This record gives C-alpha cells, sequence and structure tokens, in this order.
C-alpha cells in the first residue's frame, strides 16, 4: 500500500543534501520520517540552517523502513559513525534486504560501522582514501547502485540520488512525472 | 567588506530551492540573513519540512542587503504577494538599486506588488500566464538576469539560481570555487 524512508536528520548535515532526499522522496509518494540522530529538538546543520525533525531516532528505533537515508555533511556524518544506534539500525536494514542509501560524506559511515564489505560505492572525492580498503571505489559515476546500497558524490548529485531512491521504491512512471515537475532531466 | 543577502521564509515555501540559497551563499562567504515572514518562528514548508528562521522580516526592516532573495513554491509566493513588508522592501530594494532575486513561482511575487514592471523574467513553466501582460517573459532559460532582477525556473534550476546570485555579489573566481565544492558544473 505504501513504501516508507527514514531521513536521519544529524548535527552538521549538509541541509541541501537532506532537504532533497526528503522533499524528492515526499514528491515521489513516498512516507518520510524524518529522525533527529539525539532527539527531537532543531538540528544545526553545515551553513547554520536550523531543521525540526518529525521525531527522533530513538523513537523509530522499532520500525522498519525500506530505506534507510543517510544525508552527508562532515559533522553529520561523523556524529552517524559515532553513533551505536545508527550502526545497529543499519546492521538491522542490511539483514533484511532492506535498502541503504548514502550521499557525500556519508558512506563512511558504512565503513564506521561495518556495514556492506565489498560492495561498489561512489561519495564526495575527498573521502575516497577512507573508501577504498574495503569497498570498490567508483569514481567516475555521479550515482552507485550496488545490490541493497545506493551512494552519490555530493550537492551536485543529491537530486539524482534522491530520484534513484525514489525509483527503486515508487517506481519509473512516478519518478519520470516527479522529475519533470522538478525541472530535473531523468 | 562582505556581501549581504536576505532570505524571507515563508510558510509554503519550496524548502529545497530556499535551503540551496541560504546555503550556496552561505558558501560563497555572503552574510545570509534567514527571516520568517510572519516572525521568528518555525515555518513550515510545502512538503512539511519546519525551519528555524534567524529571525523575523519585521526586525531587518530598516536593514540595507545587497540581495534580496524570494524562494518559490505557490503557498509560499501567495504569502509573500499578500504582505504589505515585503512589497515595501521590495519597492525600497529597488529604487535603491539593489538586487532582487526570485525563484519558481516567486516571480509572480513583484506581479502582485507592481514590481518591476516590464522587465525580462521566467518562472515556473505553468507560471507563465500569470506573468506575460506585465514582463517580458522568457520561456527557454533556466536563469534571466536583466539589470538587478534574477530569476529562476525550479528545483532543477536552484543551484544555477543560487550560484548566479553568489557570482554578482562575491564574484567569478569566488563562485568558481564554490561551484567546484559542490560538484556542479557552472
Amino acid at each position: 500500500m505504501s513504501k516508507s524512508a527514514l531521513v536521519i536528520l544529524a548535527p552538521g548535515a549538509e541541509e541541501m543534501e537532506f532537504i532533497i532526499a526528503a522533499d524528492v522522496l515526499r514528491r515521489a509518494g513516498i512516507k518520510v520520517t524524518v529522525a533527529g540522530l539525539n532527539g527531537g529538538e532543531a538540528v544545526k546543520c553545515s551553513r547554520d540552517v536550523q531543521i525540526l525533525p518529525d521525531t527522533s531516532l530513538a523513537q523509530v528505533a522499532s520500525d522498519k523502513f525500506d530505506v534507510v537515508v543517510l544525508p552527508g555533511g562532515l559533522g553529520g556524518s561523523n556524529a552517524m559513525g559515532e553513533s551505536s544506534l545508527v550502526g545497529d539500525l543499519l546492521r538491522s536494514q542490511e539483514s533484511g534486504g532492506g535498502l541503504i542509501a548514502a550521499i557525500c560524506a556519508a558512506p563512511t559511515v558504512l565503513a564506521k560501522h561495518g556495514v556492506a564489505s565489498g560492495k561498489s560505492l561512489t561519495s564526495y572525492p575527498s573521502m575516497k582514501p577512507q573508501l577504498v580498503n574495503n569497498y570498490s571505489y567508483v569514481d567516475d559515476k555521479t550515482v552507485v547502485k550496488d545490490g541493497n546500497l545506493i551512494t552519490s558524490r555530493g550537492p551536485g548529485t543529491a537530486y539524482e540520488f534522491a530520484l534513484k531512491i525514489a525509483e527503486e521504491l515508487a517506481g519509473k512512471e512516478k519518478v519520470q512525472e516527479v522529475a519533470k515537475g522538478l525541472l530535473v532531466a531523468y
């Protein structure tokens, strides 16, 4: 009847990347929960934009989501990488064959929590040396999908990233109409 | 020696275009003030994302900004169009020789306030009929500049819109570095 997405909002997140994934997913008819990393309070992002989450990560820790989305930004990614809760939830998503999606610096969260080893991914270019030892790093793609893992490079790739997630959950036709309304070629 | 931008955040604002404007301008070293239309409280956006403004529009009313930026979204544009304070600041900005930038449905804000009549502009494609009478509408163009007016079309043109404003205020070398960091060709 419906597909869900958990979007984790962490202090120091790249707000553009975050907002694009939340907003595009909602456009495509997906039920998006924005879960604040440390609570239900406003999250101060990387360029000082403050965003109210829908709820806390902790409050949706017993729920299943068709996709777990990790926005990038160095500080948001560092916070998610240190969070034992993010680790538990990511291992859970991997073992239920659910989608994991990470953009920009956020794929280092996968490395930090031992998730999705041996898969192909990309990231923001400056994070590559953290991601070559246990993953096949892709240098030449804006978005990479390998089994249940979708990763992407940064702000210039965030619309394509969100649309690719949307396409897996909501289908081709829906995403075509969504992309048309965005004025995004896809 | 810095430059300044007022970004007006209004209820029903298209959050992506809003966040992209605030973030990209901040990356370019421009002092950004995010000012809530109706006060300093959180603003609910078109897709239910809630954003805390830096301050209220009312509180920056005697301030001079090098640019006044209007994000789009239909609810947001309609609210701005009804606001006498928006009108007053657009007119003052216009008399003052300062920059005005409006994306998506936001150009209709200038129509509602009788601002920049006869100027060349674009908008979200379906909003064209609202604009053809009193403006010189340009169909096939992502970002349109006429003197101190900059307009653009939608989410898919938001980066270029923001980078175009950034370039006017911060210069070519700065915006090239910012575009490089964003992974946006510009």
